[PDB]
């Protein structure tokens, strides 16, 4: 209802979101960031990107019988970033190895033939300052592909070679 | 040298904009905010609302003869910053006593009626800490109505009504 925080992010309940059950928590500031793609439905505007959100956390709640959607942070092609577990709630992105020790953000769509627009690319960037700024993420964070973490596609071939050029990325 | 940016904005070059004619700059930090209304269509996408910032910007240039759209940065229904003169550059939407000691801050659309979703008004809100990140604007900053420095509806009533309530508003 009464968001004032960075990186103009879509709250939960702007998104419709079902209630969050999770209890495990991040040990802060996290090192490290793990980039996925949803494999899901693209989404290019915030009613479509809102929807697209409902429905990752429908399937991994009704579906999977987690607590909540699995990612820290969705990213849609709106340009908009969309809450999940946040920065203090471990998430379920990365397996039992790296969802304890890093952040995990989820653009909206398969991006192994797509390539993401400019703007999500940088609600993205904007994302991480904003969470280093919070002490959430350690100034000196570190950023992996899905893929660098688990045997996946994600977060496309297409988005991976994005993040490889970022200046905090390490493979 | 100056290290990492604030805010995610939709730059010039990506809405299509024209390129400025404008010299004049404003003395940095900058006191004073002003909210405005375009008293035009709304857009609730990135890509109706980079084409709204075009017809803004060629009105002022083209038929009123600025060097650029007057303000300062652009707000979206679809929950995007869009630049116009950006931070360093006196811009053209609050006359003569204001235009060189303000930033101007117009939402795309007329708010006499309508109410601006939470988005757009999280994203204004966010543009202006970002202000004072990088010491465009003071700490200390004051944001302004349009209607508190003209005579004139704008931003718009319900849009006015908002905007009082925000922390740095004073009459």
């Amino acid at each position: 209802e009464d968001p004032p925080a960075c990186g103009s992010i879509v709250p939960r309940r702007e998104w419709r979101a079902l209630a969050s059950e999770c209890r495990e928590r991040l040990t802060r500031p996290v090192r490290y960031v793990v980039v996925s793609h949803t494999a899901g439905s693209h989404c290019d505007t915030p009613a479509s990107c809102a929807q697209q959100a409902q429905n990752v956390q429908s399937y991994h709640v009704r579906n999977l019988g987690w607590c909540d959607v699995g990612y820290n942070f969705l990213i849609g092609e709106d340009g908009l970033v969309y809450e999940g577990r946040g920065w203090n709630i471990k998430g379920a992105h990365a397996g039992p190895t790296w969802n304890p020790i890093s952040i995990g953000i989820s653009f909206m769509g398969n991006y192994m033939n797509r390539v993401p627009p400019p703007r999500a690319l940088r609600a993205a960037q904007n994302l991480l300052a904003c969470g280093v700024a919070l002490g959430a993420l350690r100034s000196n964070y570190e950023v992996k592909g899905h893929r660098d973490v688990q045997p996946t596609l994600s977060p496309g071939d297409r988005l991976y070679e994005i993040i490889q050029t970022w200046s905090h990325y390490r493979a």
